[PDB]
Formats: structure tokens, sequence, C-alpha cells
């Protein structure tokens, strides 16, 4: 995250931390992603496309930091690695951007919610907020483009949702921006998600709930002018989710 606040995962209770253990015992960051059922992770395929191994995934939920254990975090291996049939990238764009991780611990449980863990709920098939909605985002991702580090403690920010038309302007994406993602952006590009923010949440109130709306997928740099984060429009994919789930 670009800016924003430090948080804690008691503000952010859905937000999982999604890491990979090496041959060697070596465990590091992946992506972020989002508890939408006490069994089930929603993050982004391009986090695992390239290794796609269930077998070598940790999820951790109710966690804080990056890479110490916070009182009330929960670890879970991977039953179901579920990646998108339709995944493409393209040179920016990543197409169908969409995950899903079935969580199990080694004791055999799914999520509990407590004070650190809650589900978020998801949006109705198409419904999303109007442009220029204030909405939350996550992660353990980059401070900055340029930085070679993640943060250790979680952090959250605000963007507003940006229109289609704004997004397709040529001296933003042009083309590379489809109707099933969601621009969103700081009106003064100084506050953004960034590298290692991927597959973590999107969150806007809608429809009276605080709701997934996107997950992030991809951008050109991080809080870039006319640049926004491209986020993988979650309303689009109800079926898909549905049909694993
Ligand atoms: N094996 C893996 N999990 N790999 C991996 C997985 C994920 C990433 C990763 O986080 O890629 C990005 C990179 C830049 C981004 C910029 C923006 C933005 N301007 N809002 C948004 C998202 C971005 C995501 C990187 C690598």
């Amino acid at each position: 995250i670009i800016g924003g606040e430090f948080t804690t995962i008691e503000n952010q209770p859905w937000f999982a931390a999604i890491y990979r253990r090496h041959r060697g015992g070596s465990v590091t960051y992946v992506c972020g992603g989002s508890l939408i059922s006490p069994c089930w992770v929603i993050s982004a395929t391009h986090c695992f496309i390239d290794y796609p191994k269930k077998e070598d995934y940790i999820v951790y939920l109710g966690r804080s930091r990056l890479n110490s254990n916070t009182q009330g975090e929960m670890k879970f291996e991977v039953e179901n690695l579920i990646l998108h049939k339709d995944y493409s990238a393209d040179t920016l764009a990543h197409h169908n951007d969409i995950a899903l991780l079935k969580i199990r611990s080694k004791e055999g449980r799914c999520a509990q919610p407590s004070r650190t863990i809650q589900t978020i709920a998801l949006p109705s098939m198409y419904n999303d907020p109007q442009f220029g909605t204030s909405c939350e985002i996550t992660g353990f991702g980059k401070e900055q483009s340029t930085d070679y580090l993640y943060p250790e403690q979680l952090k959250m920010t605000v963007v507003k949702l940006i229109s289609h038309r704004e997004c397709q302007q040529p001296h933003y994406y042009g083309s590379e921006v489809t109707t099933k993602m969601l621009c969103a952006a700081d009106p003064q590009w100084k506050t953004d998600s960034c590298q290692g923010d991927a597959g973590g949440p999107l969150v806007c109130s809608l429809q009276g709930r605080m709701t997934l709306t996107g997950i992030v997928s991809w951008g050109r740099g991080c809080a870039l002018k006319d640049k926004p984060g491209v986020y993988t429009r979650v309303s689009h994919f109800l079926p898909w989710i549905r049909s694993h789930t």
C-alpha cells in the first residue's frame, strides 16, 4: 500500500495472508486474499499461476504482521487451489484474475469468527457501487514502487471508484481495461495498492453491507498520475464462485 495508514487485522478481519514454503524450508509472502466463507479464501490467479501446487501454500487469518506471529492468528493448509481456466496476462492487464483457496487447519477446521477473523460479504450479480464511491484496500504490499522490502505491519488506505469512461481514456489504460475490471485511485494520485497487494480486498459499502467489490489485480507503477489501480470486478464472477463453494 502506497500512503494510507498502518492498521491491524481487527480493522480488516477478512484479510488473508498467503505464503509459499520453499524446498530448503524458507517461507515467503505471495499475495493477499479475502475470507468469503469459513472454508474459502478469494485471491488473484496471477499470484499462483507460475507455481500452482496447493501443497506449497500456507494461509494465515487474523495476522497483522508479515514475518512475526499475531495473537489470535490461525494457520491453514490449502485443500483446493482453484485458478480461473480463462486467466490470461496482457502487456499490463490480467484477465479473469480470480482464484479460490479452500482452507483447512491440520486439525481439520475451517475459519471461526473472532475479534481478528470475520468473513466479508460478496456483492449481488453485476451490482457495483456508483463511480466516485470511497472504498478500502488492505495489504502487506510495498509502501513505494522502488522499495525492495515489504512493510512488517498491515496497511490500509481509501481510494475512489473511477468510471470505465475515465479508466478507458488513452492517457489512462485505453484498451487494456475491460468491463470485468474496476479502476480505483486517489483523486490526487497519492495513495494506491502496489506490488505484494495483489489478491487483496477492495471493500465498499453497498446495499447496506461492507462488500468485497474488487480483488487487487494490476496497475502501471503505484500511485502514478493517470495510472489507477485495477481490480477484478467481483460482481461479474458470482456463478464461477458459487460453482466451487
Ligand atoms: N508468484 C507471485 N505470487 N508473484 C506475484 C504476485 C503478485 C504480484 C503483485 O502484487 O503484482 C503487482 C504489481 C504492481 C501493481 C500495481 C498496482 C496499482 N498501481 N494499483 C496494483 C497491483 C499491482 C500488483 C507480484 C508478483
